[PDB]
């Protein structure tokens, strides 16, 4: 599951997704998060 700090941070994820780029390279490049449970955090709102 993927939790994103903001708004910005979310629509820079998918646009790193659209050329296939692992979740994992988009989350350090965002700011994002990737959590194996399904509950984005309060402070990963996006």
């Amino acid at each position: 599951t993927t939790c994103c700090p903001s708004i910005v941070a979310r629509s820079n994820f998918n646009v790193c997704r659209l050329p296939g780029t692992s979740e994992a390279i988009c989350a350090t490049y965002t700011g994002c998060i990737i959590i194996p449970g399904a509950t984005c955090p309060g402070d990963y709102a996006n």
